[PDB]
């Protein structure tokens, strides 16, 4: 079969796909990672720093196109300082990741969403980092909202065919983002994706129906190396239709 000759090549481009989806993620968090933990720093011999230093961080932000936005908390929870203003100094001693990386004496950058985030009112997710102390006992907490956007648009680079598809998802199952559909927070786990795939194994390609258009695709996915992400790949095979 013609048809068979071409769906392997197919199923070779996507694996490959994924693959470059899947470091793309890596090297995005990896790159707020690297700008959290300076701030980790700054913060560790600077541990009250100016009004000067919100600008700092508007600066700082607007050089990130995958962060939107960065604020501190101390080590009550209290918002002391922020990319936005005026700096809503509100108590944030709720919010999960506050509690996490004050119960917690680790490096990890956390994920976390969907939540409503408290400067702009969009539903987001964000990565933290724990503040510390010289002596290394908890100080506070900066937090970055994750831009989806930076996702989305390099996701439309890519020819996909109609019926295209690129999703980027939580190890358990929350979507962060989704192109075409630009949806972004829902829960997923119960895709097969989840329920069979991945704990067989970490990737990566079968035939499914998109839970977004109801059509049936060859989809491909991979674990995003270094964060607890998932990329997806996905197209319509193409026929015929109708009747």
């Amino acid at each position: 079969d013609s048809h068979k000759i071409a769906l392997a090549q197919s199923e070779t481009e996507m694996r490959n796909l994924s693959h470059s989806l899947a470091e793309h993620a890596t090297h995005t968090f990896q790159g707020a990672d690297v700008v959290l933990d300076d701030i980790v720093s700054f913060m560790k011999w600077r541990p009250h720093p100016s009004p000067v230093f919100n600008e700092r961080l508007r600066a700082l932000a607007d050089n990130l196109p995958q962060l939107s936005d960065v604020a501190i908390l101390d080590a009550d929870g209290q918002l002391t300082y922020a990319s936005v203003k005026p700096v809503p100094a509100l108590d944030n001693s709720d919010r999960s990741y506050f509690r996490y990386h004050r119960a917690n004496d680790d490096h990890t950058l956390l994920i976390t969403g969907p939540i409503q985030s408290r400067t702009s009112g969009v539903w987001v997710f964000v990565v933290s980092r724990r503040l510390e102390t010289t002596d290394g006992k908890f100080f506070g907490v900066v937090v970055a909202t994750i831009e989806s956007e930076y996702f989305s648009t390099f996701y439309k680079t890519f020819d996909l065919g109609p019926g295209g598809s690129i999703s980027l998802l939580h190890s358990d199952g929350r979507l962060l983002i989704q192109w075409p559909s630009l949806q972004t927070g829902r829960d997923m786990a119960n895709m097969v994706l989840f329920q069979k795939a991945l704990p067989r194994s970490p990737d990566g390609y079968y035939l499914t129906v998109s839970p977004f258009d109801g059509l049936t695709k060859y989809l491909a996915y991979r674990r995003v190396s270094r964060y607890p992400l998932v990329v997806t790949v996905a197209r319509t095979e193409d026929s015929v239709l109708s009747g």
